[PDB]
């Protein structure tokens, strides 16, 4: 009955030891304090009085060092260095961390689980897992004061740090920053209505649900039917699916269970218009925020 | 706000992964929880897989001294230097203090309650989630060879309630555990042997909780006027495959925050049981019970 899928995180210690909590004038936020940096939302600068069309520019070039306040909860720093690329504020504390991890910066493209750990003033609250929506949007857990919490995956015990939260949209969806300062999906760090995109499903993970399913032997809707990729791919544009790309994850899948990608592809055709009156694995709709990785790793340890 | 803000969120586990170690004894190995000069285990580390029904723990444990133990840290080798059974756990001495040891205490958790899961493989640590305490004593996780000794815990301010160390998983692909003072939750045996656990049920409080994040979120066709008291519905509760409903300042928060009283609520889960006639609510067809009140409001209210 149980599949043994649950939403699984990283542990988030590593990163928990780099939060600090940013201050400048009356706002204040969270910020991610790596050897000599501390990386926060550039929106700090700004008074709540004038929230939209912000002039960054001006409020930078209005900005000195003794501006900013950094503060560890979970030590107090002196800013000696200021700049700011893209949306996030770059600023330079006299101390290093000596508590920085292994690191690289990453950019996660749609369908790709991260880690995040909500923080509020400095103080890390909480911990989830998000799947990037196809509209560069995610479906978080975010409330005032949680700007500059931090979203990451690890490769190894590398951490890849790769969004900083900077706002929620008209749907209670959110987006951040990679830390090379751009907004996932483009959105402006202004508060100003945006149009989110439709979302899509996720097509490879909902081609590693199903496998999550037939290794639980819940296997009804596999059928001899076939559907190749690039067909596939052609009904997926007027069906708001995502592209299939198999994966090497993906591909062991395949041969663990001996069904190959494209009688699921063939599934999600039939499984889209209906599961015609059955479950798989407790639902009656298709799930995609489970990816090849973690079936792979929770049910099968690799 | 088509999106509910509701995720599934655990604790930060940082305080936790540095009080992990791997404990080994003869060739079976898994995971401990090193507190001050204590390292908790779970006691058929000492069993032969031979032996591992109707195995006899009051005598492995007189075959051991306090060598039969190797403890090891890796997120350095400790000394064991006392070693005792209390239930289905050991409680080992060793001669250096987790200087990270977390303020802490043990607390069991009751059905209905949710608690973080810090998963770990051979000492190290690899994922946190987060579970509710089914009704049957059992929880819902993902959990492989190697798991055994992974805790469970929840955080009230600076102070870490260790409840749940990982001792098997069921023939329903559900696990259990002990708590900390060394009970098996359920009365489940650390033998390996079949066992069939209790018949499942909705946690009312928490499915309350849930119909008043709906609320919050502006989905409240499913509230009207008509009310049943706590009395009736848990009167109806036994019939009907649902925990006792039990109120707490949590719930009142949610109730005074919204206007909507518990007993409506508790009406209109009388009525959605048997199904939402072609409606949603926060995406669902069918009624949510692994949210609690405290995670309502926590996640919708920012409340603690």
């Amino acid at each position: 009955h149980h599949s043994g899928l649950v939403k699984m995180s990283h542990p988030s210690g590593d990163v928990e030891a780099c939060m600090v909590q940013v201050t400048c004038g009356s706002m204040t936020l969270n910020g991610l304090w790596l050897d000599n940096t501390v990386w926060c939302p550039r929106h700090v600068m700004c008074p709540a009085d004038q929230l939209s069309d912000p002039n960054y520019d001006a409020l930078l070039i209005s900005m000195t060092n003794h501006s900013f306040s950094v503060q560890k909860h979970i030590a107090n720093l002196r800013v000696v260095g200021h700049a700011m690329q893209g949306t996030l504020l770059k600023l330079t504390v006299d101390v290093a961390n000596p508590s920085t991890p292994a690191y690289t910066f990453t950019t996660v493209k749609p369908g790709a689980a991260f880690s995040v750990l909500a923080c509020y003033n400095g103080r890390p609250t909480g911990t989830f897992t998000v799947v990037m929506r196809p509209n560069y949007t995610i479906k978080g857990s975010f409330l005032c004061g949680s700007c500059g919490s931090v979203g990451y995956t690890k490769e190894g015990s590398v951490i890849n740090f790769c969004y900083m939260h900077q706002m929620e949209l008209a749907n209670g969806t959110h987006t951040g920053s990679a830390f090379d300062g751009t907004m996932y999906g483009a959105f402006m760090d202004k508060q100003v209505h945006q149009v989110q995109l439709t979302d899509k499903y996720c097509s490879v993970n909902v081609v590693a649900w199903l496998y999550a399913a037939i290794l639980n032997g819940c296997a009804w809707f596999v059928k001899p039917n076939r559907t190749s990729v690039v067909s596939f791919n052609e009904w997926a544009l007027a069906n708001q699916f995502t592209e299939f790309v198999g994966t090497q994850s993906v591909d062991m899948l395949a041969v663990k269970t001996g069904v190959a990608i494209e009688q699921l592809l063939y599934a999600i055709q039939q499984l889209y218009t209906g599961f015609q009156g059955k479950q798989i694995l407790g639902s009656t709709m298709l799930e995609d925020e489970f990816t090849p990785e973690d079936v792979n790793m929770q049910i099968m340890g690799v």
